[PDB]
């Protein structure tokens, strides 16, 4: 897919810059019962008819990207995303997008198990809630019985540029 | 799957089991960027197996009928706010075919309830467990040609989901 680049080396190219970050929180309950949930992964369908991570657009007003990061969360979330800030600490990693000098930047975030909930719960009073933001989403990580049910059947829907790709790599490299 | 009668479906032994799953949907004047004009908020959602799919769920011996077996699972799908109204045999759609026959319906609400709805959908017993989330339909196409509802058909639906929704869009003059 699109080329992995450097923060620097892409923040060198004077260009339309993209953020987007995974929220996730540790999820100690279990599906009937049997099945280990592990995390609560937040991830969103879209206006495209594709699923991907929130977030967007970088631009001048935007003092730092992480400012512009943060703003377009609280667009696409509500203000339950004001109780957080994304930091840089929590970057992963870069890669160039389709669009026309697009770099996109991929975030994690490790909020807690109490403050990924009220995320969901203040989503419908969102400011893009029915607009850019059609619904938020859950990742399944869990996959039984079937040997295809639960994660593998989740990654064979859409998935916006390079989210599938992002999702895949924070599981791995975060041990599972 | 296969589509039969519903007295037809009804007439069946002891081994079949029967399911039903509602789309719910309300008139929305609201636009996408001030511009195109979203039409309906239509709501479907993300199963455990990541399957996209219609709330709802298997009928049982110890509901009274078909209705009360969709309704109780709307409400524990859903949570609370799909009390606000109750789907009937007059929102009924199709009956299609492991041994099971699947039924579907329309139900049309104000957009103040299936607004009221999604809300509370995070309160809901199923929430994190059988559902993993809300999401509404895109019924535009964007100017790419690709974007919009044609790229979100290329999602994996569960049984006959897909049927059901591109029947329900042209069905009540949604297309
Ligand atoms: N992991 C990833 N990996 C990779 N790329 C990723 C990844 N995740 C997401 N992306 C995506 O991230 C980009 C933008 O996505 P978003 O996450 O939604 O960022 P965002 O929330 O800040 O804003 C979205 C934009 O809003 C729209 O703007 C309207 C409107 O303002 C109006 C005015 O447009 P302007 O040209 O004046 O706006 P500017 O773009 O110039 O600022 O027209 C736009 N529009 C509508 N349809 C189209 C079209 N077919 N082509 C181009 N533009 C279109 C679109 O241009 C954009 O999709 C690409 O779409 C790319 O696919
Ligand atoms: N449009 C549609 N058109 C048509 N079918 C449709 C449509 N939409 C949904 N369905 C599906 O609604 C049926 C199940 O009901 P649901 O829609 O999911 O609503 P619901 O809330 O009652 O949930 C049914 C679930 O199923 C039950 O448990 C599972 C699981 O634990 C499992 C436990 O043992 P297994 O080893 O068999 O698990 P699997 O190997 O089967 O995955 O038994 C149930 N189950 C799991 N997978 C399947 C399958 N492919 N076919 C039939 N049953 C299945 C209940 O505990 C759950 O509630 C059929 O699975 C059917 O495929
Ligand atoms: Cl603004
Ligand atoms: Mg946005
Ligand atoms: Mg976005
Ligand atoms: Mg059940
Ligand atoms: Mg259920
Ligand atoms: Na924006
Ligand atoms: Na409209």
């Amino acid at each position: 897919g699109a080329r992995r680049l450097e923060l620097g080396e892409a923040l060198a190219l004077g260009w339309r810059h993209v953020c987007h970050a995974l929220l996730y929180a540790p999820d100690p309950g279990m599906l009937f019962g049997r099945i280990p949930l592990r995390y609560a992964i937040l991830m969103q369908m879209r206006f495209d008819g594709r699923l991907g991570f929130p977030g967007g657009f970088v631009d001048t007003q935007d003092r730092s990207l992480e400012d512009g990061l943060n703003r377009e969360l609280r667009e696409e979330l509500g203000e339950a995303a004001a109780a957080f800030r994304v930091e840089r600490t929590d970057y992963r990693s870069s890669h160039v997008g389709s669009g026309p000098r697009v770099v996109a930047h991929f975030y994690a975030k490790r909020l807690t198990l109490e403050e990924l909930l009220a995320v969901e719960a203040g989503a419908t009073r969102a400011k893009d809630h029915g607009l850019e933001v059609l619904g938020l989403v859950r990742v399944p990580l869990y996959t039984l019985r079937d040997g295809v049910g639960g994660l593998p059947t989740f990654l064979e829907n859409s998935f916006i540029g390079s989210a599938r790709e992002q999702l895949l790599e924070a599981l791995q490299d975060l041990g599972l």
